[PDB]
C-alpha cells in the first residue's frame, strides 16, 4: 500500500546496543566531545520499496516464455525497461524473483 | 502487516500484452532466437526492500544520543553506515523523517 513506513520502537535490542557501539567513534570526532556509558534505548525501522515485474506469456504449444522488466517512475510506459527475462518454460513455470 | 512476495497474478492484463509486444523483438535480439506469437498470459508483481535505522542510546555522561543509520544488504557489519544522528536529548526526541 504505502512504501516507507516506521517498525515498533523497542527500547533496546542486542543490534542497537552494537548500533552504538560502531558510531561512538564517528559520533566523538564529529561532536568534538567523549561520550559516557553507551546503553541501548529505542529505535525504529523504514523500509523502502520498488517495483519489479515478472511476466508469463505464451508463445504456441511448444514454447512459453517468461519476461522480467524493472519500473522506477509511475504514469509512464516508455520508463519500462527489461532487465530480466526467462525462455520456453511452460506456464508452470513459478515466477519468484528469476 | 504483509511479508513480501508477489502480487495477483492476472492472466493476460492489456499492460502484459503492451510488455511482451515491445519485448518481442529484444528478447529475439537478446537470445539470437525467432519466436513465433507473443500472447499475453499471466504476471505478477514484486517488492524489493531497503532497510533504513532509526536509533535511540543513551551516550552521555548524563545524556541521551539518538541516532539512525542505513544499510544496504544484510550480514555485512562495514554496510552499517551512519547517515544521521542526534545529541544530549532525552527519549522525548522522536525519529521523525531522520
Amino acid at each position: 500500500m504505502i512504501p516507507g513506513g516506521l517498525s515498533e520502537a523497542k527500547p533496546a535490542t542486542p543490534e542497537i546496543q552494537e548500533i552504538v557501539d560502531k558510531v561512538k567513534p564517528q559520533l566523538e570526532e564529529k561532536t568534538n566531545e567523549t561520550y559516557g556509558k553507551l546503553e541501548a534505548v529505542q529505535y525504529k525501522t523504514q523500509v523502502v520499496a520498488g517495483t519489479n515485474y515478472y511476466i508469463k506469456v505464451r508463445a504456441g504449444d511448444n514454447k512459453y516464455m517468461h519476461l522480467k522488466v524493472f519500473k522506477s517512475l509511475p504514469g509512464q510506459n516508455e520508463d519500462l525497461v527489461l532487465t530480466g527475462y526467462q525462455v520456453d518454460k511452460n506456464k508452470d513455470d513459478e515466477l519468484t524473483g528469476f
